[PDB]
């Protein structure tokens, strides 16, 4: 499977293609505290292991010291817990990274890939996006056309036109997410945006073709 | 490592990025009689392994019913004999495909795609190229642009923007390769061209943005 997600100044964006425990992109939210978003493009039993350690540690931790999404103070210290969560997983497709997002009040949006030992980057002005599964689905295209400065819908359709996806847009300082949409193969206004998009490339490439090489 | 071809109206193209044997892009040629091009994406042991199958055929094959790349009738046949060669080199990265195209005097310039157990699919006016390696880059941007009409110099620039790469055009009826090019990431003309098809990219989905998903 694929999975994307951006960082932009207005918030985060956040798709994969595909049962809940083993959905490829995982939600959690405090209401107005803090919210966050794991995808995955692993197989079914390692998207479920780690979701499973997460939650474990939500539900019955009683030690008061160790971190969870909940009372993790930074984006940071929250990566730093699915990091954990990925590399105990390895105990209980195997060696796929992982992408993990969202905001914490006080704190802007932040996004994370996390590789198969815990240990993760983080998203930058930069490097806005990640990719993760078998094939990095138009990693070329999103390169070249990324900006950090996109509203959240125009990442959105870039995102989509890598790749039915689930796709979840974050607004900064809201901690809610609202805006999630299912969107099939079947679904006119994606295959009229596929159309224009191929309309566009070969006129881009009519262009550049003036060019010798 | 990644190679394509394209089968054009016009002739056939060939690339792949980078010891002559264990050379991605392989030459064969009888002057105005045939001319055969292999790419290869798997590893060193693997392409040197077909080379010296199909090479100890046509230098040292006793047996005249035994066909060879310089006594098949059309390429259908040389086709199976790189087929057999790809087959029995898995006796001598190890199950990646390979593209193999040329010309033999009578008939059209052809080209296919030779799997692991030395069956094949041929190239179409529908399916005009092939891709070989382990990421096929850049494929949904061939997919909407490549058109079998293309001249050989656009071809040729289409499918330098996917990516040393080694570049052979060759044009219909010729029977010789004289258009071979080895072109850098510090060439000027293809970080000019790619440069370009960047701004062009910004430009077609600034274009595009207009529609709603
Ligand atoms: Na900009
Ligand atoms: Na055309």
């Amino acid at each position: 499977t694929y999975a994307v997600a951006f960082r932009l100044e207005r918030g985060l964006v956040f798709a994969a293609d595909t049962i809940a425990q083993y959905k490829k992109l995982q939600l959690w939210r405090q209401p107005g505290e803090r919210v966050f978003v794991l995808l995955s493009a692993g197989n079914l039993a390692a998207t479920q292991a780690v979701v499973s350690l997460i939650n474990e540690h939500l539900s019955q931790e009683t030690d008061d010291e160790v971190t969870t999404l909940f009372t993790a103070p930074n984006m940071y210290r929250a990566a730093r817990v699915v990091g954990d969560a990925v590399r105990e997983a390895r105990s209980i497709g195997f060696n796929t990274n992982f992408i993990f997002g969202g905001q914490i009040k006080g704190e802007r949006p932040r996004l994370f890939q996390i590789y198969p030992e815990g240990n993760f980057i983080e998203a930058t002005d930069d490097t806005p996006f990640f990719q993760i599964g078998e094939h990095k689905y138009g990693k070329p295209i999103l390169d070249r056309v990324a900006r950090s400065d996109m509203r959240l819908g125009e990442a959105a359709k870039l995102m989509l036109l890598s790749f039915p996806i689930d796709l979840v847009i974050y607004e900064r300082d809201t901690f809610d997410v609202t805006r999630e949409k299912r969107i099939s193969a079947d679904d006119e206004y994606f295959r009229n945006l596929s159309n224009a998009w191929s309309d566009a490339l070969r006129q881009a490439f009519s262009k550049i073709e003036e060019f010798d090489v």
